[PDB]
């Protein structure tokens, strides 16, 4: 059955891969984001401004919100921290007023930053059992998805209202544009492919997901919503790579050698490794990603320079 | 006996108010800074979610430490006005925490044992670094500031160096608390009981109150052996606990009227159950030693607010 689905953040990386793969199923969906856009079926709504979400609900009836709004990167989050607290949180507290109001399904968009410089394996059970100083937030970023964490617990709690939390943890591919606010795998990619010098900060170890295979297990918790619960989305646990080991596939797919890296041990204030869990997502979820890092990468390059002409 | 200058931020406020005089009083030179005009001198309004605002207040003076007390106060304030309180409580946290790494002195950040969620055995300050994180999942958006509060002071500790003590103040009351709807138990029993008004007591709770007086005196003797990094309790003592309808019967004797007036209900819903305060760091570091106890602060208090509104 096909549902009525609001993307917050809609005109986003993930929000307009989302947005599209849930109009390519079938579903009703109204992209709603900061800005003005051409598109048809959106909406800009400023989730900071309780008045302009009230508006997105008054417009529309909704069986399903993907709430994606924020101010996105730990950087970011440092140095635009009023436009980050004032989406990430109190655009996060109007949207679960509207919740309670209104009593969508929602699907709340966190962080594996969540977990701090949690050192062991990164189940969601990390953020219930494990003793709360192994995953001090390391960033202001990482905090307001904690903090929307806890907002969904509590709401639940006093008024029933029914979320699932994702942690999605080191999206990259094709749409996403380059800024030096973006995540690694966008940073090296656009450097590279300008052959420009960039840092590799070696002492550190991630997982990064596809979109296309992201965007897929977001598309399916419509299908299987569970209240309560909380998955992370990303790749495979297998797929763990050091941050040497990602430029080097960046380098490999452009073509050119390591002379334009600067290697650094560590980058201060950053998670060391992060290496997930996705057995909760695997079992409800269909998490089936078929794009590792290399493939990944690959199309990611591809796309960029035809995107930016290269 | 050393004169410190000395900035508190949420100034007019309660325990605000109290500490400035206590500071001054100790011969501090004390800025007060809060969010309104008023009469007072050594006074200045800033809003601190004003950024401007902020980076005024440190134009003005060079402080050595720095209370940070500007909070929208309160569980259900903090529902029914969470705009104000996410901006202020968070946002204004952070402008602070940006002028203390452009300047270094040193800051007492004001946090709430409500931190400590619904937590059922002694909240030690170690509950908030050894225990399950499921243990003390903060029950609402103002808890859910404090904590998120006392991460960026240990963020900004850990990238900047900068040097900051947090407190958990638990459950204070005293003269120069006004009443209104969105103020902790004991002034709504007061004022209530005072005005022959109904109130309601959530029986299944149990507190330890402090009286402003005593807190303040221990967050006052923090400048006198700041340690950066700590964070410390500031509350009564463990002895003190009481249900609420021994507090409420407090306040009813300390009237001297009777119970008619009150409501029993046998618990408050996403209420902390029991704050079981563990005060031993207090103790040992800010000569913690309060002196008024429950029975004795209620009566003080009942006879402040009886003048003050004249009741
Ligand atoms: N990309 C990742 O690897 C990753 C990792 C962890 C968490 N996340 C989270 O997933 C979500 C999507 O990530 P993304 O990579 O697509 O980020 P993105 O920045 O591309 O998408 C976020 C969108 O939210 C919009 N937005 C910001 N403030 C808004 C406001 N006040 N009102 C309305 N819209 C507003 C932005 O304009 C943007 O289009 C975000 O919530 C992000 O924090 C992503
Ligand atoms: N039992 C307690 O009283 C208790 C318990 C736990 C934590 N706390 C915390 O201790 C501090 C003092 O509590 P209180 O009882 O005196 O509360 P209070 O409300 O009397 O004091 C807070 C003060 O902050 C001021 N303020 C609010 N927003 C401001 C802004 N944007 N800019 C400047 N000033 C602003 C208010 O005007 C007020 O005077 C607060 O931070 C509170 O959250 C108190
Ligand atoms: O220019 C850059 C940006 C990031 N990184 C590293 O890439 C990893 C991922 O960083 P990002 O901010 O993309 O994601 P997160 O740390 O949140 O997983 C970290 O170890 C960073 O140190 C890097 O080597 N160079
Ligand atoms: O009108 C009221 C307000 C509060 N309480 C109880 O008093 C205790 C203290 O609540 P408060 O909000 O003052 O502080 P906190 O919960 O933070 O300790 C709780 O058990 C409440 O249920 C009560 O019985 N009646
Ligand atoms: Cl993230
Ligand atoms: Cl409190
Ligand atoms: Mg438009
Ligand atoms: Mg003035
Ligand atoms: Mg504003």
């Amino acid at each position: 059955e096909t549902q009525r689905i609001l993307v917050t953040g809609g005109a986003g990386f993930i929000g307009t891969n989302l947005v599209n793969e849930l109009r390519n199923r079938g579903h009703e969906v109204l992209a709603v984001d900061l800005m003005h856009t051409e598109r048809e079926d959106y909406m800009r709504a400023d989730v900071r401004e309780y008045r302009q979400v009230e508006r997105i609900f008054e417009e529309d009836k909704f069986d399903y919100v993907y709430h994606l709004a924020a101010e996105y990167g730990r950087w970011n989050g440092e140095d635009y921290y009023e436009n980050l607290w004032k989406t990430n949180v109190i655009g996060t507290k109007h949207m679960l007023r509207m919740q309670e109001k209104l009593g969508f399904r929602m699907i709340f968009f966190s962080s594996a930053e969540v977990y701090g410089d949690y050192s062991g394996l990164m189940s969601e059970d990390v953020m219930v059992k494990n003793p709360i100083s192994d995953t001090y937030q390391m960033n202001d970023y990482a905090i307001t998805k904690w903090a929307g964490e806890l907002m969904c617990m509590n709401s639940a709690e006093m008024f029933g209202t029914e979320t699932v939390r994702v942690r999605p943890v080191n999206c990259y591919g094709p749409h996403e544009k380059y800024s030096p606010y973006k995540g690694f795998i966008p940073i090296f990619i656009y450097h590279a492919l300008h052959r420009k010098p960039y840092t590799v900060y070696k002492g550190h170890k991630r997982i990064i997901d596809y979109v296309e295979d992201s965007v897929r297990t977001f598309a399916n918790i419509v299908d299987n919503f569970i209240p309560g619960e909380v998955y992370n989305v990303g790749g495979r646990t297998e797929w763990e790579h050091d941050i040497k080991e990602y430029s080097d596939m960046v380098l490999e797919a452009v073509g050119i050698d390591d002379s334009i890296v600067t290697y650094r041990e560590s980058e201060p204030f950053t998670t060391k490794v992060k290496t997930m869990d996705f057995s909760k997502a695997i079992r409800d979820l269909k998490h089936d990603p078929q794009v590792p890092p290399e493939e990944g990468i690959r199309r990611t390059v591809e796309w960029m320079k035809w995107y930016y002409r290269i």
